[PDB]
């Protein structure tokens, strides 16, 4: 008697009974931040039904949202739960499921409070997540208000972009200020700067080591045909200054997760004004106060002799096989011969295996389990690195997010070991 619009409940029991069956896909259609552990309602313990997937409603406007579905490999056959804060908050999901052909469909009615409210209940969370804040948080924040993970006196808004204010003066949050990423990291080497350097910058951009600094940036579709695509990818540069800011010694940096995107679809005030800067005398902290976030080349070179360390490539595939180099500003082409090959996305300006479509971060489980079948895994030193460093800080800051102990970024990248004609590489298909 399928009904459409009329959905199965199953009782805590029930549910309970099936937290280890296989066929059983429990989805979680709340923001990504609360499946994250974010208590988005005042829950004493935030987070999502263990073994749950991230699926947000917010998503069901995607005209790929059955691809979406299919590739998280939630297949017609599987028994479908569906929870958030209410089971009003499942309808449309369990109708859309419905719709394309999914015949078993349940709503599961008593997460919130009931499954939130018992320590008997199995729930997991993102143990750092209070890094990867949504933007009701900034909000707050930004408005003078009590908000959860939030205990300083001092923050900084910074908007991030490799030389292209525009991203800025286009619309930005409220009060932030932007941050070009030449200020951080040079262009000779595309390394972060040496300590004087990133200490002079820091402050005068009004942030000191006790400063809470809240990053992001603007997804503005990054094109290989121009001559600079990076000043379109403006939230991975937003993640590779949240990486340089913490090496150097920032002591609470947080992203906004999914960038300036998050943002508008939360419907808050978009700004124009060019703020002026309010420039801090004194950092406040030896820089770099956290240097093994940090691996050089004579060290990575060590890791790849190492049994408990590696070097983690997060490039493209033709950039992997040597077809391309990523850049226009790198000639040659292939790869570092003895690292762990971790796909990015389709080019070196999209982070597609990292990000969901709104450009929030990947569910962590689905980046922890393709890792682990790599042998990526948290038991070892890991240095992540890309062309030059960007993307291969948007996937330490993943590991770092899920607590990882000993997570580094290779800074100088394919750019630097290039760049000796002496070092071996490899080409072509493996
Ligand atoms: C270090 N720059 C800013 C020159 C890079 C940054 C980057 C973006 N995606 C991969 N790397 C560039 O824009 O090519
Ligand atoms: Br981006
Ligand atoms: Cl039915
Ligand atoms: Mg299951
Ligand atoms: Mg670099
Ligand atoms: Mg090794």
């Amino acid at each position: 008697h399928k009904n459409m619009y009329d959905h199965t409940e199953i009782t805590t029991d029930s549910l309970l009974a099936l937290l280890g069956s296989e066929k059983v896909k429990i989805i979680d259609v709340r923001s990504a931040d609360a499946y994250n552990g974010w208590r988005m309602r005042g829950e004493v313990r935030g987070g999502h039904i263990k073994g749950a997937k991230s699926l947000p409603a917010k998503w069901l406007t995607d005209p790929e949202w059955l691809n979406i579905v299919r590739f998280k490999q939630i297949r017609p056959e599987d028994a479908i739960v569906l929870y958030g804060y209410t089971p009003e908050e499942c309808e449309q999901t369990a109708t859309r499921f419905k719709e394309n052909g999914y015949n078993n469909v349940s709503v599961f009615h008593r997460f919130h409070p009931d499954w939130t409210g018992n320590d008997a209940f199995p729930m997991d969370r993102l143990e750092q997540y209070n890094r990867l804040v949504p933007a009701e948080w900034v909000n707050g924040l930004i408005s003078g208000e009590e908000i959860p993970e939030y205990d300083n006196d001092t923050f900084i808004v910074c908007h991030a972009h490799y030389r292209n204010r525009d991203a800025y003066l286009s619309g930005h949050i409220p009060g932030a200020t932007d941050m070009d990423t030449l200020a951080l990291e040079s262009p000779e080497t595309w390394n972060r700067r040496t300590p004087e350097e990133l200490k002079k910058a820091l402050e005068e951009h009004g942030i000191t080591a006790s400063t809470t600094v809240v990053l992001y940036g603007k997804f503005m579709h990054p094109d290989n045909a121009d001559e600079f695509p990076g000043s379109a990818a403006g939230h991975i540069g937003a993640i590779r200054l949240a990486f340089i800011m913490m090496y150097a010694g920032v002591e609470d940096v947080r992203v906004l997760n999914g960038g300036y995107q998050s943002w508008t679809d939360a419907g808050f005030a978009i700004s124009k004004d060019d703020v002026p800067k309010t420039t801090v005398p004194e950092f406040g902290a030896p820089i770099p106060s956290r240097p093994e976030f940090a691996v050089d080349i004579d060290e990575a070179k060590e890791m790849l002799q190492s049994e408990d360390s590696d070097l983690v490539c997060v490039r493209s595939y033709p950039e992997y096989i040597g077809e391309v180099s990523g850049y226009n500003y790198i000639k040659k082409k292939g790869r570092i011969p003895g690292a762990i090959f971790a796909e990015c996305g389709s080019d070196a300006y999209h982070m597609e295996n990292y990000r969901n479509h709104d450009h929030t971060t990947r569910e962590y489980h689905e980046i922890e389990d393709i890792w682990a079948k790599s042998g990526i895994i948290p038991k070892k030193h890991l240095a992540f690195y890309s062309g030059t460093g960007w993307r291969g800080s948007e996937a330490w800051f993943n590991a770092l997010l899920m607590g990882w102990p000993r997570v580094s970024v290779y800074d100088g990248g394919w750019f630097e070991w290039s760049n000796d004609p002496e070092n071996p590489y490899e080409t072509g298909v493996p």
